[PDB]
């Protein structure tokens, strides 16, 4: 019956729409075009933190290190990096520029310093992620052009991988702290899968949007007196110059947490 309530969700919003949820307490899930690629636009920049972070359990002053910031860095939406020209700031603030106000900047430096995106995408199949796959930089990623491939993934798969970066232990216990911290942070997620939950339970998210109105939104979700949830909502439409529908992954997850 959920997912009837998804189709018809769908339907109205007229695009499409990916779900997975994973329940914690009994290792349910709801699924609903899980198996589909869509662009993953700025919800990637948890990957590539995350293998920052992975990288500081070998290197640990690594998020102590300066990068320069120069204009030549600056792309389309660079809302910490553009006060931070000519300095410097360190890994750590600009996993958390990425995470917490998707500055695409963060994002280009983080790519930059793995070694690309094809390490990020390496990086996700040494969790056992073999859908992810990121193919592009900062801001080219987002063109969410239906039909390409190229910086995807699959709702079941983001879920399956939010799952071991924030309660499973890909990362280290600092790690996976910080990553959780970092989300828990979000400036930019209030209106997308929050707006559907219920004020007093916690979320910690990552939300992207892009092309063909594509929006999307990430979630580790702690209801209160209840184990954790992991929800992923992806959403994408036929017009390339449609607009952000965060309502729709509000609806979304008012959906599948109804009952819970
Ligand atoms: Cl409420």
């Amino acid at each position: 019956d959920v997912q009837q309530k998804l189709a018809e969700l769908e339907r109205q919003s007229g695009g499409r729409l990916g779900v997975a949820l994973i329940n914690t307490a009994d290792n349910s899930q709801i699924l609903y075009r899980a198996d589909e690629r869509f662009a993953m636009c700025s919800t990637s920049k948890v990957m590539a933190a995350a293998a920052v972070l992975k990288k500081s359990e070998s290197e640990p002053n690594l998020l102590n290190q300066r990068v320069e910031i120069k204009k030549s860095d600056l792309v389309n939406y660079n809302p910490i990096a553009e006060k931070h020209v000519n300095g410097t700031m360190s890994l750590a603030e600009l996993s958390a520029a990425a995470l917490q106000y998707s500055d695409n900047v963060a994002m280009n430096k983080l790519i930059a310093h793995v070694g690309g995106p094809a390490s990020v995408t390496a990086f996700a199949r040494q969790l056992g992620d073999e859908t992810f796959r990121l193919d592009r930089t900062e801001p080219t990623l987002n063109t969410a052009i239906p039909g390409d491939p190229r910086d995807t993934t699959s709702p079941r798969a983001m879920a399956q991988t939010l799952r071991n970066l924030t309660l499973g232990k890909a990362l280290g216990d600092s790690q996976r702290a910080q990553l959780v911290t970092w989300m828990k942070g979000n400036t930019t997620g209030a209106a997308s899968i929050q707006a559907g939950l219920p004020a007093s339970w916690v979320v910690g998210d990552k939300t992207g949007s892009g092309g063909y109105g594509t929006t999307n939104d990430i979630a580790v979700i702690w209801p209160k007196d209840r184990a954790p949830l992991i929800l992923v909502t992806y959403f994408t439409q036929p017009q390339p110059k449609a607009e952000s529908r965060r309502d729709v992954l509000a609806s979304a997850a008012k959906i599948v947490t109804d009952g819970l």
